[PDB]
């Protein structure tokens, strides 16, 4: 798929059953989503954005289907009104930027 | 050029005939560069993040050259982490996803 900038790119994405929409931000390290629970040991972690840091919990080795590309790895939960899809995943994806 | 994502897509940029580093960022709506003089009048603006808001001074039709590629367009200065190459711009250079 080639993915425009015109709008934001939303796409979807389905964890444990949870089918949720989400962000492909390749300006994220990592991939930040919306609260919800997730299986296994979290430890808590630091973000930064434009408006200082939130605190996340982070979660790894957790399946995230993008687009139906199977991804799996670390993932941060905690206070976004927007699931955003980092790097971490972006590659693993084999999502380029292009021009 | 085509960008992979296994490092942050920090390519260099010329505005005012001063290089800088910023990072190409769909998931941001928005150019937003660290604190520098440009010419002009700006307006007060307040912008929304990840950690809060924060206000910047908003510079219209700045011309801004992208890993070579010219834009024209409004570039947002304050206080970020990083600076950020926004969908705004992007958009201009014929920036896409692609996986
Ligand atoms: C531990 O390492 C880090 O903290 N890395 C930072 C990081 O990956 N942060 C993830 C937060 C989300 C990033 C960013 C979009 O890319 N956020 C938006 C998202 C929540 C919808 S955002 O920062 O909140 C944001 C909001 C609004 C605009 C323009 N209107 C631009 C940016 C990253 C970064 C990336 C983009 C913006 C701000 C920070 C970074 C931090 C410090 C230095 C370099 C990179």
């Amino acid at each position: 798929p080639q993915i425009t900038l015109w709008k934001r790119p939303l796409v979807t994405i389905r964890i444990g059953g949870q089918l949720k929409e989400a962000l492909l931000d390749t300006g994220a390290d990592d991939t930040v989503l919306e609260e919800m629970n997730l299986p296994g040991k979290w430890k808590p972690k630091m973000i930064g954005g434009i408006g200082g840091f939130i605190k996340v919990r982070q979660y790894d080795q957790i399946p995230i289907e993008i687009c139906g590309h199977k991804a799996i790895g670390t993932v941060l939960v905690g206070p976004t009104p927007v699931n955003i899809i980092g790097r971490n995943l972006l590659t693993q994806i084999g999502c380029t930027l292009n021009f």
